[PDB]
Order: structure tokens, then sequence, then C-alpha cells
């Protein structure tokens, strides 16, 4: 079996295991702040430096993975709390879209909301142009921020949220369990064929964005990950 | 929302929140030993005392749940390491089958391998009579120990294993992630309609068993659980 | 070369290869519980029965050894988690100190903290009388629990910890690597001349203790050892 | 804390976590064969792809690490069993020396035996030009294959050898424990200041080589590694 696993309880600038793209900054408390509160259309992304091989063209096998992370979003004065965070999987050459308008593209798509990635978004602003539901929500995104499926959610300012994701290769099912501050859990699941949507080598990471009038604090506090590919 | 959540880092005899059935015993280190190494066809089960309402006949809603636990299985001299552990969900009136032969029934089914329950088994012995795969395995059981679906696995004597289970009401998908001792993960998922297979109120728990020649140490070390039912 | 090697994956009462002193007890899962949770100033020690010859008066050679073991410490209700575990090396006639107060003496020293032994301690309580650091710690002890050198550490209740110790005869260096639950490692090393501090024949083992208000579960799960003395 | 950890029970070609340099080849059984038996002055090296940050210029801290691996060396007909294997640490830009003569340079140094690296060698041939001891040996190399310190050893054809290395940042001590086939252990230790000999980011790996008349099978079977840097 081919296994990749890492665990981050705190991040630090200068660690070769992590890639920073955009307005990302590492706070003194070990947290990663994804966007810059003073920039228009800010965009920040963090990726695990080493590309992970999720499927083999030789065998035809796809990998299974278990990952969990916790984040925090907090409101700032005068600005609309937007736009959210997205945990994504993309090709190893992934870069912030050229001329990204930030906002509802979450730093992973173009103006139409199209891109090459698969991810789970924690959207805190309803962009009608992308057919966003009228409330905060969690959604599964396949090559577009126009979610394949969404579930109502509630973003609480200053609350630490915990997420657990499981991808079962056999069924090609991606299931998410979000544990809110008050104890309640929110789940969403969807069948996504990674082998057909992404290349053999990909990179995992987080991304967040803002606009001119919409800005808020987007923090990533911890992240653990394990993937196992059957090499036989 | 209707939520039930509990967390056990260690168990103790005399705690009204837990039900003991069969040869169960609570070790001094806080662990639960499911079977008696000196009894033929031993069977032990532990259940969470309070019944959980997984679905409402009024609304038609089914609950979602996130639960994780860790166990340990160790070999004893002269005996074949058998038969395994099973995390199950059954009616509130559930009791060890009358005249249970222990062994490959895992303490939840009759001689034919039939019973009323849904669970995830960590089977360490191949019972051909129940169509067991030729190797150790994890499997999804629906009213029978003749698994609906199985995946190869490897039980390591003395290794602490961690499991995470997510059930998404919407898709009715049960996904399992097993983190082995060496770091590799094993996953299995299957669509199971709880509302159609079980009654509104059920009880969750663990069960393990042995035979005459097959016995080993079955330990449950910790268990956390959270379920949320939409009451609207 | 003169070599002594053994490997214990589980312990059993009645095994002539092991010596039990004090409140030691062997659990049904094969683990050794060093202290009695119901006794004031409890003290328990386990020693390898056969004395090992660590140095020769004839040649002047000292032996080298490689040993690794894993333990677990868990909190009990109402009592302060104390006092810790110590892997020690002492004369073949070693016995629990007469009138031992348990507590911060770890079952190897008198009230002043003096004794005849060399060991590595995993101290979970700060005894100012022995100049303990303000936090949990690992330390090298030479004839006293007033550590020659210490390094900060963190004892996690219910966590299985793994330790690897290497003693290189040439440099007379004792190095320890502690692998915590979360993956991080803690190391400490110190030059200790065994030939000058201990007699030719010694015994290796573990020891743990408690007080009136301080008690917790001290478990030893496994232990392997190999020593080689150049006889030429 | 900043921690990097990985575990390889078997290797596979195509795994992005590993870098192959020279005549390296991955056998069907998952082993890595470092040299080509049919090439004159063959040289093969394998490196962990991700660079590890062993020290910080900001804080001044150096990391501690625990790593263990197992190898096998076997004789081939007509050729002298040479030259050996070396576990090394070098700058991230490390490449096989230009115009490497293989042989006694172990694929890490030039003709004079000089290079930029720190490593532990398992030398099976006495090169007088590098002041090699008259017997097989293990040695600590600092920027040269003219070992800073060596200890007698014995390479057994077809024997699986296990090695455990511990580097304690505080003392800057590198200690090695080699467990031979027959059970005896061999140890060697030496104080090496990584911060003064290597840059902040380095790569870890193995290397082996042969000559015209000296060739043998050099196999790497497994490798686990954990390093922890105090980021504070
Ligand atoms: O208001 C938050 C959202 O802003 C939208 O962009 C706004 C911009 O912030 C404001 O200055 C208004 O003038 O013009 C834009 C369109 O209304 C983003 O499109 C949306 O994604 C949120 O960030
Ligand atoms: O509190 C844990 C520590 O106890 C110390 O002994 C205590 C005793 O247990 C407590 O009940 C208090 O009454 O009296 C003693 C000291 O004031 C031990 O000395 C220390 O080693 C811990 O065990
Ligand atoms: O005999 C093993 C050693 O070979 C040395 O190279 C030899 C070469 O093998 C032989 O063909 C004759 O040509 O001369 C060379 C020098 O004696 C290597 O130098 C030595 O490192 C061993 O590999
Ligand atoms: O061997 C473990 C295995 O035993 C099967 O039952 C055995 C029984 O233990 C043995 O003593 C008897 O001689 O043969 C039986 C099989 O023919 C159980 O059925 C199986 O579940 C395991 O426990
Ligand atoms: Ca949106
Ligand atoms: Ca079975
Ligand atoms: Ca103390
Ligand atoms: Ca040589
Ligand atoms: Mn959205
Ligand atoms: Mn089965
Ligand atoms: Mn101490
Ligand atoms: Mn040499």
């Amino acid at each position: 079996a081919e296994t990749v696993s890492f665990n981050f309880n705190s991040f630090s600038e200068g660690n070769p295991a992590i890639n920073f793209q955009g307005d990302v900054t590492v706070l003194s408390n070990g947290n990663i702040q994804l966007t810059n509160l003073n920039k228009v259309n800010s965009v920040g992304r963090v990726l695990y430096a080493m590309p992970v091989r999720i499927w083999s063209s030789a065998t035809g096998n796809v990998a299974s993975f278990l990952t969990s992370f916790s984040f925090e979003m907090k409101d700032i004065k005068d600005y609309d709390p937007a736009d959210g965070i997205i945990f994504f999987i993309a090709p190893e050459d992934t870069q912030i879209p050229a001329g990204s308008i930030g906002g509802g593209t979450l730093g992973v798509s173009d103006t139409k909301g199209a891109g090459h990635f698969v991810g789970v978004e924690f959207d805190t602003y309803s962009n009608s142009e992308y057919n966003d539901p009228p409330t905060d929500h969690v959604g599964i995104d396949v090559n577009s921020v126009d979610s394949v499926k969404t579930v109502p959610w509630n973003s609480v300012s200053g609350a630490v949220v915990k997420v657990t994701v499981i991808y079962d290769s056999s069924t090609k099912t991606l299931s998410v369990a979000v544990t809110n501050d008050n104890g309640d859990i929110t789940t969403i699941a969807q069948v996504v064929d990674l082998k057909a949507k992404l290349p053999e080598r990909v990179k995992f990471g987080f991304s967040a964005s803002g606009s001119l009038g919409g800005r808020q604090i987007h923090l990533i506090r911890s992240w653990s990950f394990t993937s196992t590919l059957i090499t036989t």
C-alpha cells in the first residue's frame, strides 16, 4: 500500500511542507490567515507541498482518504462577512486564477465560476450568479462553484468549527461531517469519481477570498490527513 | 434539532449510562473486555443505555450521526484468535440471541446468521457457513452476518485501531474509515435505509464472541457519539 | 560476544523470567499495572529475573544495549494524576526502599530522593523537594530522583507512548527517543559511566508510585531488550 | 512543533514521495536495489523527495530525529562483495558527484573522498586511500568518507540487518544501534553539529556503489522516519 499522512497542529512560515499562494499569512499563534483585510478582492491559498498520487493508470485503483481540519471565521467592522473557505483538490500545477475577482469564486474559479478542481465549500454569501442558496451553506463542488449539491448551514462569528471528510474509493463517495460550535452536526455526501475528474497527481489545500465590501477573518487552525492507495 | 451526544474516555462498572450483557467485564484500566477467555462460546455486549430516536414517523426524517471509537484485539496462547468485534444498531429490546453459539455469530445472530440489526464487523475468522471472505475483513451487515459488502483488512495483535463512522441521512450512506496501526487507512461504504430496516427507537453498542477453540482478547477503549435529527 | 535478549508482547503471572515487587498486578489483557489505585503510597516494580552482566572487571569492557518499550498512563476520578514511571538499572539485590513513602520517590529512592540506581523517569508531578521542573518531564537519574538533566514533556491520559533507549559503551552515552501520541518525538541524552556507578551484575525493570491524593493508572504494555558485551 | 514523519514498508516506482538517482531500481517484491550488477562503477541513490528543515536561522533551534531502516547485502558470483551502503543527509540540491568513480566513494564523494554530507556508512571493503580500517565496519562520516570514527562490524551475505538512529538536538549526539542477524548489537555514537555542517533545508536518503571488480546486491527493505523541530 502507498500511504501519505501528515498532521499540523500549528503552521509556521518557512516550512517546506507547505505552499503559500496569494495573501496568506501565518499569525504568531500558529494560525494561517487566508485573506488580507486591507486588500480589494483578496485571495489566499495554502497547499500541501508534496503532490499526492490519488489514482494509478497502471492498476486503475483510486485511493481512499481520511482528513479532518478546524477553521474559524470572524466578522470585522463595517464589512459584510464574506465570502468563505473551500477545501479543494486540484492538479499539481494549480495556481490562483489569472485576474481573479476574489468574491464568490473562492479563489478557485474564473468569473463564470468554472475551474478544474473538486472541493467542499463553506459559503457565507449568496451569489445568485452562481446559483447560491439563500442561506449559509456547505456544498460539494465539481469543477465549478455552482455546487453539485448543498445543505443549509450557519456560520457563527468567532466559533471554531471541526470537519471530518471520508472518501471511499470503492463507492467513490465523499462524505462530510461538520461539527458546529453548539454541538449539532451537519452532513453532506455525494458520489464523485476522482479518477475521471482529476489527473493522477494532485495537491490538497484550502482557499478563501473577499471582495471590495465583503471581507472577514478566515483562519485555518489544524489539519491532519491520511490517504492509502492499493498498489496491487 | 434533536441531538444526542456522549464521550467515553474510559468506562466504569456502575455507570447507569451503560448496559452490560453477557460476559462483559470492566478492567481496572478503564477498558471493557467483551469476552471471557475461560468460557466456551463466550459472548459479551455493551450498549448505550438510553435509546436513540433515529427516525420520526411524524415527519419522516432520519437522523445523521458521527461516531468514532478505538479497540484492541490481542492473541492468547493455544487458542485461535477469533472471532471479532461488531459495532451494531438494534431495537431497544435487543438481547443476546437465545442459545447463542458465540463463534461466527458475533453475538448478534442465530445459527443461520440471521438477526435484527445493522452493523460494521471487524471479523478475524473465515466462517464459510456465513460466506466469509478468506481473509480478515471489515464488512457492512444488514440483518445478517453474511455481509452485504466486505473489504480486506488485517488484524494486528496488540494494535490499537481507530474507527470513524459517518451516516448521512440524505443519501442514506454509511461510510467507515479504519486507521490501522501502521498508518494506512481502510474504507468501506454502503447505502443502508435505517428507516426501513430498524424501528424509530434503537440502541447502539458493541459485541464480541468466541468459540471452544477460538478465543482472544477483545477490548473497547473509548467511544464518542453525536446524532442529530431534524425536528421540522 | 556475550548477548542477552528478550521480547515481551504481553506479560503473564507465573512467568519465571519476571520478578514482581510491591503492588504490581497482571491484567487479563496481558498488561502490567504497576500501582494499586486503592492503596495509600502504593509502589509497584517489575524486574527482569535474570541479572545482566554490564561490565567485566577482567577486561574492563562495558556493554552496549538497545531497548524499547511502551506504556500508558490514565487519569482516575478525584485523584491527582501522579507520580509517574521510571525505567531503572540497579544492583541484583535491589528491593523497594524500606518504609517507602511512594509519591515523588518513584519507588526507587528514600525520602531525600537518594538511592542506588540509574534510570529514565517520566515524571507527571512537580516535587519541589526534589527540584522537579514546573511541568511534566523526562529526566536522566543517577542515584537520585533529583535529575541530572531533564527535558519538558506532556503526559496524555490514555495515550500509548513508545520509547527507544540506546547506550553506547564507547562514549558512555545514554540517549532516549520518546514518540508521543500525536507523532512528535522528544529526545534527551547524557553521558553516564555505568561501570563507575553500578556493579558488574545488575537488573533492569520498571517502577511506579502514588501517594494519598495522587494516583493514576500506570501500565507497561511491551518490552524488548538486547545487550552485547565484548568478551575479548 | 514542526514534525515530518513517514513510513515505507515497501517502495514502488512512480511514488512522488521518493527520488531516484543513478542505477536505482524497484524490484517486484517492493525492495529497492541500489546498484546495477552489470555496470562498471555503478552508483544508485534514493532520497526522500520533500526537503526537511533541520534547523531555523530565526530561532537557532536544531531538530531531533528518530529513524530506523533495514537493508540486505548479498554476494554475487565472481565479484568482490563491495562497496557498501550509506545513509546520508545532504543539501536539497544534492546530486551524484560528477564523474563519480563509484567504488569506495559510496556515491557521495569525489575521488579524494570529499563531499558535502553527513552520514553513517556500512562499508564492506577496505580502501586504504580513504584510511579504511582492515575489516568491515560502521562509521560516522562528516563531509568525507574518511570516517571521523569507526567500529568493527561484520557483513553477512543474505542477512537482513536492522538499524536505529537517534539524533538529540541538545547534545548534538548521533547514536546508532545495528542489530545483526545473529542477535548481537553494534553501537557507535559521535557529536556532530548539523547546524554548522549543513544548511537549513536538507534531504535524507541512501546510496550504494560498486567498481569494475567489486559488485554485490545492495537492498533497502523498509524505512520509517520522524523529526521534530521546536518552533518557539
Ligand atoms: O457584499 C459582499 C459581496 O460583495 C460582492 O461584491 C460587491 C462589492 O463588495 C460591493 O462594493 C458592491 O458594490 O459591488 C459588488 C457586487 O455587489 C461579491 O460579489 C460577493 O461575492 C460578496 O463578497
Ligand atoms: O498531590 C499529588 C502529590 O502528592 C504528594 O503527597 C501529598 C499527598 O498525596 C496529598 O494528599 C497532600 O496531602 O500531602 C502530600 C504533600 O503535601 C506527593 O508528595 C507527590 O509526590 C504527589 O504524589
Ligand atoms: O576489488 C573490489 C574493489 O575494487 C576496486 O577497483 C579495482 C577494480 O575492481 C579492478 O578491476 C582492478 O582494476 O583495479 C581497481 C583498483 O584495485 C575499488 O577501488 C574498491 O573500492 C573496491 O570496489
Ligand atoms: O477455530 C476458531 C473457529 O472455531 C469454529 O468452531 C470450531 C470449534 O472452535 C472447534 O473447537 C471445533 O472442533 O470445530 C469447530 C468448527 O468445525 C467457529 O465456528 C468459528 O466461528 C471460530 O471460532
Ligand atoms: Ca457564495
Ligand atoms: Ca467470521
Ligand atoms: Ca516528581
Ligand atoms: Ca571502503
Ligand atoms: Mn456557495
Ligand atoms: Mn465476516
Ligand atoms: Mn522528576
Ligand atoms: Mn569506511
